[PDB]
């Protein structure tokens, strides 16, 4: 329920700005860098957001104008949905399936094009929804740079080595209009989801809930997302996803969430709140040293398995008819 | 349909001592060793029955009598059965599954022993049945060797070559009683079954029946045969059982069996024909040089699954529920 901003301010946000579910959830705990449960919760890998780590302090004047005037004249992706949920797929997938076309999809632009834009469809109704996408490094403007610079890379170093990761393999920033979901996907990297400006609703499921959940296939487009629309879940052919139950929170400016890997998240910006920026950092995790065996080791030896069928075979279309043959009568 | 001896001894059998079967099935086609359809049968991998090879020349004299007197006082495997069905089971397996009941079983005996057991329970109608099974070697007495030394190695040496096989794996004498059944299971290796005495009734499927055949588990002890009771078939468990095909032939003395490599087989002497002998001959398969794939090459691939999962998961109880999980709603 609600957080109190300081000066009086009023609730951050109020329960009418959040979408309804199927499911029940529990909170994910918000704590300090320094409580050493936060410490025994990543090294469980589980998560928790933590609310002190000054990681991204310098962007926490980010919006738009600053950026616009800063950002520099480089060209960003921009992502378009009709609906609120953004469908994300991979291209180098589309040849296996054909009857896929796309639906979500991605223009470039100079950063002022994104928001002239973005400020139209909002006092016009419009029912499209825009994310931009850029990877933070020296190709953006200067100021940004010093700014990313201020980040606490100490922290975030310290952590890497700790959990004996292997390095940041990447990072992310993320610009929202209220109302955006991104569904339900898992990743392979453990995630710190650093909160800059707006409000975000992340639910979270983990790794043993891979039977409610109902992963596309290996090789189709959307591999590692979720088949259950949340909206509207079909329980006739995902009967399991009536015993899903997820963890959730609200994170707002200064706020991290650490996703660990292979953890389902479902990401929502609330109903109302204006725009949401984001920066994800993200890590491979140790390697394997063995028993008995974690939920997310199962989940990578059925990758595995889905991606050897697939080469032995010749053709992805062909997992499906085995895996069946295999089984029938036999393990069921 | 019987076939007429030579000499006006009437017909070898007659169709009232065949057991009737809920499926259809068409010949085998019996041809001459010298007859170039036979070797173009045996390159394709398909069954043929080679009518005068002379594989087992001097072994078609061998009768109990004729054995006893020469065979050697050695020690013989005698399976026994309490029905007509010779169940039977890899005891290496039994770990894995615990809720297996040994249901046939082998007893040690010397030769007179066995066929002072056999006549017995003959003329006291006893439903009891029995096989016997033993390795031709050098172990066993002089003029039994003998006869081994003068079958057709030379026929058998040019198979070997000719079909780029790999060597002679083994061999093995059986003796059986009339109404014995070796339910339906395949074998990884070519196979010829070279009949001696009596007559057998072999039916075959090729490896593409997999799916109306529903073999045990990899890991269960009965690896390789089928779950389908053929005397009473459980449509429910086992629709697709329904769809069978079969391929069907008699063999008689001096007749040579091809069964290829991955191919069903179901053998069944005849209702009151007296006991039968045969020896099969095994060899390795060529090995793999490539599409696109044949049916014993998908069934190998479904082996390897289930046997690396096993492995994988430290437990073979744990292979079906993650074939399920795998599965379940994504690609059923
Ligand atoms: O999938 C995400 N992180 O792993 C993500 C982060 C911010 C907004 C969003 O819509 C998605
Ligand atoms: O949302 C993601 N992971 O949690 C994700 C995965 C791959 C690429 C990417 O840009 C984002
Ligand atoms: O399984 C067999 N050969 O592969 C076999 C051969 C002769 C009799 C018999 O009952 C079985
Ligand atoms: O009947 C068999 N194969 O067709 C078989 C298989 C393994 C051992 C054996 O003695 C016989
Ligand atoms: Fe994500
Ligand atoms: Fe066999």
């Amino acid at each position: 329920e609600p957080r109190e901003e300081a000066g009086a301010l009023g609730p951050a946000w109020d329960e009418s700005q959040l979408r309804s579910y199927s499911f029940p959830t529990r909170p994910i705990p918000r704590l300090s860098q320094s409580d050493p449960r936060a410490e025994e919760l990543i090294e469980n890998e589980e998560p928790v957001v933590l609310t002190d780590t000054n990681l991204v302090y310098p962007a926490l004047k980010w919006d738009l104008e600053y950026l616009q005037e800063n950002i520099g004249n480089g060209d960003f992706s921009v992502y378009s949905a009709s609906t609120h949920k953004f469908l994300y797929y991979d291209e180098k997938k589309m040849a296996n399936f054909q009857n896929f076309k796309p639906r979500s999809n991605r223009e470039e632009m100079k950063f002022h094009e994104f928001v002239e834009k973005l400020q139209d469809i909002q006092q016009r109704g419009g029912e499209e929804r825009l994310y931009l996408q850029q990877t933070l490094n020296d190709t953006v403007g200067r100021k940004i740079v010093m700014d990313f610079l201020g980040f606490n890379w100490n922290w975030i170093n310290k952590q890497q080595g700790k959990r004996g990761w292997g390095q940041l393999t990447s990072n992310l920033l993320l610009i929202g209009m209220e109302g955006n979901v991104t569904p339900a996907h898992y990743d392979e990297q453990q995630n710190f989801f650093a909160q800059i400006k707006g409000y975000k609703r992340c639910i979270l499921f983990p790794p043993d809930q891979f039977e409610c959940l109902y992963p596309y296939p290996v090789h189709h487009p959307c591999d590692r997302q979720s088949q259950v629309d949340f909206d509207n879940p079909d329980y006739e052919r995902f009967p399991n996803f009536q015993n899903v139950v997820g963890y959730e929170t609200v994170v707002g400016p200064g706020d991290v969430l650490y996703i660990p890997m292979y953890w389902w998240h479902h990401i929502e910006s609330l109903l109302n709140g204006g725009i949401t920026i984001t920066v994800n950092f993200w890590y491979k995790g140790a390697p394997t040293p063995e028993y008995p065996l974690k939920a997310h080791q199962k989940v990578a030896i059925m990758r595995n398995i889905e991606k050897m069928l697939g080469e032995a075979l010749g053709n992805p279309q062909e997992v499906g008819p085995l895996l069946n043959t295999m089984i029938k009568g036999r393990y069921n």
